[PDB]
């Protein structure tokens, strides 16, 4: 008959930064269809939905966009799992998703959930293979490191830059990576333990995202691997500067190329807004 | 510190029909940067906030889009009227913009205002003159009626259809369309009384919309001058049937082509949802 709902700013600790999502509670009464529609009213990259647990974890999870409902999604998952902390005491969450029970722990004061750190799927990666095309799309002639696409649901490209002040002059011909199907396009640049992002995705509707959550797994095994950092070893990426949306995601790889043992991501989150829709 | 907002579906009675609108109320103490962050945060089509008048009104509107403040617009104002009708017991309401003071009359039933009818600017047209790239990109050989582009403040192209099946048969090519700069292009077909609609437009940030109220206004023009109603005959054009978004909107132009006198556009409105923001 009516439901509450918070808006999370997810990869902020100050309201307008980070990525919003809208979180629904209760939301068993509503079919899936009716999800769908109200993601779409919303209009939100996300809005998620809080269902009873159907495998022994807390809550059961269902993620949708404007359009569709996604199986795994990251900056949505960590804003859920901070605005459900403001309903259980609870120090570790279990959010059963489509593709299983993810772990969050979730980091209070007085109370209130400021940050969570969630548990990753572990992803595969392969070379683009289209390195000419996506270079003439950016708008530059070369990567840094080698351009590979990882999957772990969503698929994360990532192309390197110089130097910060060349990823902030990136001009990319949007049109041209609209030829760039499911995946986002992730161009980063940086040293030691800080990383600079910027996210573009016309697959995933968004012209420059503030927070790609499900990328920071990947991007801290892409570092990693080419030497920039060591598996074990956290990394802080600000996102979204540009476009004044700024981020902070913190990522660690943990294991070795081939036998990956967690991929940890954290973040705060703040309240942006609270509300009930009429049905 | 905190303001409270509405979520209006303007052009319809049930919630989830019709186009959104956020409405927020006692917006005084927000400089218009703010307001532009908090429309980007929002995502919806456009937030408005109502402030104090400053030339004999009711209340002064400001309308954003996601980027941009715009200085008219038609399902948001209607929305807008409807939402603030919940805290006055007036039957018409004068509403100030960028562009003067738009008159409105409220429809309530036991205090809840269910509809509203506005006076809208008087739109200038002429020929598009592109009609053969517009058509291909439609996917279409040719127009029944001129192939005309009305401003009112956005600009309004009007193609029209022999036929409501052909009208829902439309699959437009939309990179195509996204050539028509600052537009929007509305697809038409119907008789009488009782028209339907489906609008596109890249310029505007939608592939499809749902319920172009500043198009109603201009489409009676159309539809008068070319012999299909008289002037001062109301139409009924319903949109979005193809998106599973149908809109109802009203309209009727007044006059002479030649010296129009009253173009009004009127709709339902429902709440969808109430809240409150942190700022
Ligand atoms: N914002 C997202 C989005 O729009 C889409 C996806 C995605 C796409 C394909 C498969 C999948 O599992 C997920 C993920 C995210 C995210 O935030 O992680
Ligand atoms: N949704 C709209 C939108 O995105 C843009 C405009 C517009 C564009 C240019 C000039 C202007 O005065 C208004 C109008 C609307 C609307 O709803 O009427």
């Amino acid at each position: 008959h009516m439901h509450n709902y918070v808006i999370i700013d997810a990869f902020a600790s100050v309201p307008l930064e980070g990525n919003p999502v809208a979180v629904f509670f209760d939301a068993d009464d509503l079919p899936p269809a009716q999800m769908q529609r109200i993601a779409r009213e919303m209009n939100l990259s996300e809005s998620t939905f809080v269902l009873k647990p159907r495998n022994g974890g807390d809550a059961l999870i269902r993620i949708f966009t404007p359009v569709n409902e996604l199986p795994f999604a990251g900056h949505p998952l960590l804003g859920t799992a901070i605005a459900l902390g403001a309903h259980t005491d609870n120090h570790r969450l279990y959010l059963e998703t489509q593709m299983g029970t993810i772990a969050f722990e979730l980091e209070r004061q007085n109370g209130s959930v400021i940050a969570a750190s969630m548990d990753q799927p572990i992803p595969t990666w392969t070379a683009l293979g289209r390195d000419a095309e996506l270079l003439k799309a950016l708008g530059i002639s070369d990567s840094t490191f080698p351009i590979e696409i990882y999957h772990n649901g969503p698929r994360h490209v990532f192309v390197g830059l110089p130097s910060i002040d060349a990823l902030s002059a990136l001009h990319p011909d949007h049109r041209a990576l609209s030829n760039f199907h499911d995946m986002a396009i992730n161009c980063f640049a940086g040293a030691g333990r800080r990383w600079r992002s910027r996210m573009f995705s016309p697959a995933y509707g968004v012209v420059e995202d503030a927070a790609t959550g499900s990328a920071a797994g990947p991007l801290a095994i892409h570092l990693a691997r080419h030497g920039q950092i060591e598996f074990g070893q956290p990394v802080e990426i600000l996102q979204g500067v540009e476009i004044g949306r700024p981020s902070l995601m913190f990522a660690k790889a943990e294991g070795r190329a081939e036998q990956l043992t967690r991929v940890e991501v954290s973040g705060n989150g703040v309240t942006f807004g609270r509300g009930t829709i009429v049905l």
